[PDB]
């Protein structure tokens, strides 16, 4: 099977001004991923590409032409949570189809869902589609917040390979480990990866992967080698581009540098602010020269 | 045009055991609220309809149901928002388009919008649709909590009547009031109408109106009245069943109540338990008798 | 027992520049209470007194003049709470000897107490000073939440005799009175004392009555009497005042109109910002000539 | 000015039956740290001492017994925070008179102090005493949370060595060691040991360090040399070990831990729970047994 651990980018997607997806932007963001970042994978369809807003057949969409452009070079997790079960479900199988390697999915947000209803969520979306899961963890976005306990209810299915863990709680983070060391743990903050890779995360799953894919790559094999003082560094230069970066805009500064080195990355989809302003393209401009050039 | 003032039951919505529309039992719980209820009106597609579980074909034909069972009968209000702004318009479109009498909208949720983003995704539906908008704030599930500013900016779109408050900050819903006299506020918390209408909302939307609804005009007209020692009983009566609705379970056990009535309100929609177990149904048989006989 | 129904100000203190209490001043603003305020009682050593900055001694000081000036013209409650359990019993048994009408107390707060935890504490200064006492519920600044099986546990001692409730959950106040008919609830939220009304409080403890209790009792009486549009209007007015209050200091404001009557009340004490702007005296002087003249 | 980094148990306090200390058994806990834990220091009236529960005497006789018994063969650290700045600088002149070699204080709490009166309280006690300061971050207790901008300016003073981070934010603890590289840092959450000294921190205080103080110290030193593995192994047990602590009672399970060694670590002072259940102190032997022989 192949080989989930390592570095994914949280792919981003390009769209056009309508709102559209951009087809060849999109092309050209997942090459520069797997050209330039070098990343070992991609994880399609996440909140990094602007998913949450989006109608099913667009995911679909996206789902189609990543697929179609990475092929076989890299990894493929193909994230198709929803609050929609059924949407869930339907997603989940279009990308089994397809060929992606693994399904993640996040919690089911909004309503304040039961663990039983989560972990029954996970199950029917497992059994239904065939495929292998990485549970999403994502605790500031959906307020939801698993324990250990639960952890080990929805490892009971085997299918189930690990978590995506976008939380800052270092001690859960090893407690996962400790009690389930043969499941997989991704990374989800990318300001944080060394402290989390000196945890023994088996990867990382990333947002600003794609602009800094080298850097991120850097940290992570340095910190599993014990070479924490040169880690430490290349993570501050890391941590001071993630400050530019989330001061500026998240999802419009990421979009904003991959134009400058010719990906055409295009806009944000609405009720996202679309455009970046004159003041967000010239801090963009001066990140890119001091870190990314 | 049409008053929209009063009391609104939050419509529930039949679902089979497969998770598909019971329509027969949708229309007999239209029917229950206003032939027995005297309900003032609808609130469909809001967060007791199980909305945010459905695709958009299914909430469309939520909408066409509604529409076409209780007629020009009473007042009908249309819960578009979503994520998907895209999708809020095309909602939005369609029950324009079927006469409902105006529309409401959620914070857009998941993502942590700004402000502007907010108002531009409100102002955007308000643009392709013509028609008044109703700002639904729930702030224990969105996250978000907008501020008296923040609601004046809203207010500058004239076709932003009011919001439904389902928030139990009294101090704002006062601040409000006074800062906007000619603009409408509908209760949220059904479990808090006494107090709400004490400081001069306009009525109220809710989920147990399914059930109680006798109750809560009354509470209703006699706090407009100042027969505050009479509405503070009715009240206390009501909070004893909504303490039990809400310890037994509230979807399940609104549904339940409704059955006891002789409508086909089914089951819940997936990820939300959709059965309730024998222990929920004996609870549901005992408020039946002890509130609703 | 005295009656202790009705309108109590939490008693502010009048410091000097150097911290320590200026005796003069504080009785002058006891005596613009009695006098001026009208109030049915003081609620001494509380949050509002900037008790929790000071000594033991300070606070038996402070107890002692309060005592030595109002005599027995109004109901006196002594707040003696503490996160030190032995300090509590010793300000209770002092201010049990001065003749305090009541005694009451803050949860225990900065370490995370368990229930049991919080319960002997009570418990224990009730059973060493042989005094009644008054559950201080703050959440807002102790994080502390109890819920109507608590405040049971808590009402097993015959000698607790209700709850300075300020939080702002207008459910769990009505479930309280539901609950616990014979036992008392002062609001604590002076912006919602209105709706607090309608729910049947018995009374409320307000650091705005230091200046605004005529109105306050206003609210008050215009509620339990169930003439709601005056009420309501006077509610409106004293909430446009309390909002310039808190944007310009709460207290700082307060000790700046308690001055524009004529009151040394002197200087908040350290860690507190001790003295107004400029900025603040002139708002102060504003709130005063529109609200108080 | 002697040195200050490295591995610092938080002292815990033994007290008798009716709440006083119990010297004796305080200087066992003493001798216990330096001879057997080989702790760098002690931190001396932290929240670990049940600092907040107590008189200012009972904190000065703590400060005079654990000088008198640790000499100079450690370096001691006394916190002497407070919501009374008054005492805060009573304690700092008698911590100093003493010779401890450094201060340190918790942000004042309770009140919702603003950051311009923090950085006041820490400048007041450094200028009163003219002994240099550790800021104390414990946001879980005190709700008070500061960024990098706020450290800066408490970092104006020259005195303020650096800060106690008693946090789980690993991105503000990467951006202070980078904003201001010359300050200390020590970890504050004894289960995240590994992970922080990974970023670089100076040293730790903890409570468990009375126990575990030779693994702690393992974590610590293999950490700083890049021998992730065999620190990971260790956090591990370590975590196992603070996983049984936290869950019957950190506290009593510390004490109870001690004197399973014949340390006689006494009751825990009451607000708490001062006597261990039989079921509490047959855990602590468990944990004894597993981890600790």
């Amino acid at each position: 099977m192949r080989d989930l651990k390592g570095i994914f980018s949280a792919l981003l997607v390009s769209f056009n001004e309508d709102g559209t997806i951009n087809e060849k932007g999109l092309r050209q963001i997942i090459r520069h991923n797997i050209d330039k970042m070098k990343v070992d994978g991609l994880y399609v369809g996440g909140s990094t590409g602007e998913n949450f807003m989006l109608s099913t057949e667009e995911k679909k969409e996206i789902f189609r032409i990543a697929k179609d452009e990475a092929k076989d070079q890299i990894a493929l997790i193909a994230q198709v949570g929803s609050v929609n079960l059924k949407e869930a479900v339907e997603l989940g199988k279009y990308a089994t189809e397809l060929g992606y390697d693994c399904l993640s999915a996040v919690t089911p947000f909004y309503y304040k869902f039961s663990f039983p209803e989560i972990k029954h969520y996970y199950d029917t979306i497992i059994a239904e589609t065939g495929s292998n899961m990485i549970v999403y963890s994502i605790p500031f976005l959906t307020g939801v917040n698993m324990g250990i306990e639960q952890f080990g209810e929805l490892y009971k299915n085997p299918k189930v390979l690990g978590v995506k863990f976008t939380a800052g709680d270092f001690y859960l983070l090893e407690r996962l480990k400790k009690a389930y060391p043969n499941h997989l743990i991704w990374a989800g903050f990318d300001e944080m990866m060394l402290p989390a890779a000196s945890l023994g995360v088996d990867g990382a799953i990333g947002s600003t992967f794609n602009v800094n894919g080298v850097r991120a790559r850097q940290i992570f094999e340095l910190t599993k080698a014990g070479k924490l003082k040169e880690a430490l560094e290349i993570q501050h230069v890391t941590n001071d581009l993630i400050e530019g970066i989330l001061a500026n805009g998240l999802y419009l500064t990421i979009k904003e540098l991959l134009k400058l080195e010719g990906v055409d990355a295009g806009y944000c989809r609405e009720p996202m602010t679309s455009k970046a302003t004159a003041e967000q393209v010239a801090k963009a401009k001066d990140l890119k020269a001091k870190f990314l050039s």
